[PDB]
């Protein structure tokens, strides 16, 4: 259906906006990106930077991933991101999210050739 790289783009990339367009951004994005189809994915981060800039992170700061692996890389500088966290009232099928706009360093897991971001590890 898709590739691991394209899946990262679907779940974590939104280069069309410099930041969350409204407090309802996460409710809209989580749905349109098919992240609430089977269940309400609890947490998710979207990156408001060009693909090239996020892909460049694979050549930046090598750090360990949350799972112990060491194919993770942290951005040298901060990026415009939107943290989407499911609200306490949220209940599938009616997924509801709190939209939080921030500027933080991102940590992504890189794989393949071309070595590109495939998993979003965290924002710091
Ligand atoms: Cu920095
Ligand atoms: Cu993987």
């Amino acid at each position: 259906k898709e590739t691991a790289a394209a899946k990262f783009e679907r779940q974590h990339m939104d280069s069309s906006t410099s930041a969350a367009s409204s407090s309802n951004y996460c409710n809209q994005m989580m749905k349109s990106r098919n992240l609430t189809k089977d269940r309400c994915k609890p947490v998710n981060t979207f990156v408001h930077e060009s693909l090239a800039d996020v892909q460049a992170v694979c050549s930046q700061k090598n750090v360990a991933c949350k799972n112990g692996q060491t194919n993770c890389y942290q951005s040298y500088s901060t990026m415009s991101i939107t943290d989407c966290r499911e609200t306490g009232s949220s209940k599938y099928p009616n997924c509801a999210y709190k939209t939080t706009q921030a500027n933080k360093h991102i940590i992504v897991a890189c794989e393949g050739n071309p070595y590109v971001p495939v998993h979003f590890d965290a924002s710091v």
